C-alpha cells in the first residue's frame, strides 16, 4: 500500500543529480512506464480522454525534476518557509486546498538538487540566526506518504539535525514512516498526523491511511525520539461534529495511553474553499456529500492571493472553544498552536 507511481517522467537534467540516477534505475528496474519531459512545469501526454481521467492519472504519475526556484515561500502559521522537496500527492481528499493551489499540476514532482536546497535552507537560517527559523516539508505535498521511494525528507531531517538553529516540521495522513524510525532528527524534528472525527475520515479522506494506521505510526515516531503534534483539519461542522470531535479526542487519548506526551502540540484548521475550488470540486468528486453552501460561511477577502470562505466569527468560535476545552480535557499540558 505505500506508493509507487504508474507512470515516471525525467527531467533531462534531474539525471546529472545522484538522486536522479538512482530514481532511473530503480524504476527502470521496476519496469515502470518512464518518460522524458522538457520541464517538470509542463508534462505531456498523461493518459486520459476527459479531464477528471487525467486528474486521476496524474495522481499515479511522478515526475523527477530539478527544482530551479530557490527562493522559499513564506509558510505562516506552521513555520517561516516552506522547504521545496515536492509538490502534489496522490490522495484523494475531497476538500483538498491544492485542488486550486496545484489545480494545473496534480502529479507529484519530487526535485533532485538537494544540495541546493540545503544551501538555500543554510542561507535562510544563517539571515536570521541565533532566531530559530522554521522550515514546513508539506506546505504542498505528502512529502511522508511519498519518501519511502526517494529519501528526500530524510536527507533533510539530518541536514536540519545538524543545525543549530533550523527546525523542521511537517504533516501527514501517511503511515508509511518505517525508514525515517532511524534518522538522526536529534529532537529538531517536529512530525505530525492530520487527524479528524469519523464523518470527515470515512467520507472524505480515500487514498489515504486509516486513523488507526496514523496512530500507530504516531507512536512509532513518539519511539523514536521524534516531537510529536496533531493537525485536526479540516475542522468541519458536519451534523453531530460536537459528539463527532469529542469522539475523536477520547479515542485519540486512548491511542496514547502510557505514553511521554509532555511536548504534544496541536494545530487547529477549520475547513476553508475559494470559489475557484467548488466548482473544481463538484466535477472532480461529482458524488462528494462535502458541503460547499457559501450561504453558511462568510467571505475573508484576500490580500496577495485570492479570498476564502471560513464559518462566520461566531461558529469559528465555537469550534475553537470547543476543540480546546476537549484538548484541555484529554491532554493536559498539551499546547495548542494557533486556531485558523
Ligand atoms: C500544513 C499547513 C502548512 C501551510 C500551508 N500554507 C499554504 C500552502 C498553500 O499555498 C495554501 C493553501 O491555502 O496554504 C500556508 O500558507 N501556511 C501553512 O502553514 C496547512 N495550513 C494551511 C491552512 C490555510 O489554508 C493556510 C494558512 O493558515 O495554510 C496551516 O495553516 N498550517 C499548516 O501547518
Ligand atoms: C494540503 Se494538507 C498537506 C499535508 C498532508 N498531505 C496532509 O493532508 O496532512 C495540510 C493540512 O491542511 C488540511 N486541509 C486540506 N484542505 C483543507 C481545506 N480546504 N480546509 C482546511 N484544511 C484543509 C489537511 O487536512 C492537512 O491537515
Ligand atoms: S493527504 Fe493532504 S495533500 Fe493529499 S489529498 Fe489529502 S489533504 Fe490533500
Amino acid at each position: 500500500k505505500p506508493f509507487v507511481p504508474k507512470l515516471v517522467y525525467f527531467e533531462p537534467e534531474a539525471l546529472s543529480y545522484p538522486l536522479g540516477k538512482e530514481l532511473y534505475e530503480k524504476f527502470t528496474q521496476m519496469g515502470i512506464k518512464i518518460r522524458e519531459t522538457t520541464s517538470h512545469n509542463q508534462v505531456r501526454g498523461i493518459p486520459g480522454e476527459t479531464e477528471l481521467a487525467r486528474y486521476r492519472n496524474a495522481k499515479s504519475t511522478l515526475v523527477v525534476g530539478v527544482r530551479r526556484t530557490l527562493k522559499f515561500d513564506s509558510s505562516k502559521p506552521s513555520a517561516e518557509y516552506a522547504i521545496p522537496l515536492a509538490t502534489g500527492c496522490m490522495g484523494h481528499c475531497h476538500y483538498c486546498y491544492l485542488q486550486t493551489t496545484l489545480g494545473s499540476k496534480p502529479y507529484i514532482r519530487v526535485y533532485v538538487n538537494l544540495d541546493d536546497i540545503f544551501a538555500q535552507a543554510q542561507k535562510y537560517i544563517n539571515e536570521r540566526a541565533p532566531e530559530i527559523t522554521r522550515f514546513e516539508a508539506a506546505c504542498t505535498s505528502d512529502i511522508v506518504g511519498i519518501d519511502h521511494l526517494t529519501h528526500s525528507l530524510k536527507k533533510a531531517i539530518e541536514f536540519i539535525g545538524a543545525t543549530d538553529y533550523g527546525r523542521l516540521r511537517f504533516v501527514t495522513k501517511y503511515e508509511h514512516v518505517d525508514h525515517l524510525l532511524d534518522a538522526r532528527h536529534n529532537g529538531k524534528t517536529r512530525f505530525r498526523f492530520s487527524i479528524n472525527s469519523r464523518y470527515v475520515i470515512n467520507h472524505f479522506e480515500p487514498g489515504t491511511s486509516s486513523f488507526d494506521g496514523r496512530l500507530a505510526a504516531a507512536r512509532k515516531v513518539a519511539g523514536a525520539g521524534y516531537k510529536l503534534g496533531f493537525v485536526v483539519a479540516p475542522i468541519y461542522r458536519h451534523e453531530g461534529w460536537e459528539r463527532g470531535y469529542f469522539e475523536l479526542f477520547q479515542e485519540l487519548a486512548r491511542q496514547l495511553e502510557g505514553m511521554d506526551l509532555s511536548d504534544l502540540t496541536f494545530e487547529l484548521i477549520q475547513h476553508r474553499f475559494t470559489k475557484p475550488a467548488k466548482r473544481v470540486i463538484e466535477q472532480r468528486y461529482p458524488k462528494t456529500r462535502l458541503d460547499l453552501d457559501e450561504t453558511k460561511r462568510k467571505y475573508k477577502w484576500g490580500r496577495y492571493g485570492i479570498g476564502k470562505y471560513v464559518y462566520r466569527d461566531e461558529e469559528a468560535k465555537e469550534l475553537e472553544d470547543t476543540m480546546r476545552r476537549y484538548i484541555e480535557q484529554f491532554f493536559p499540558g498539551a499546547y495548542v498552536q494557533y486556531f485558523t
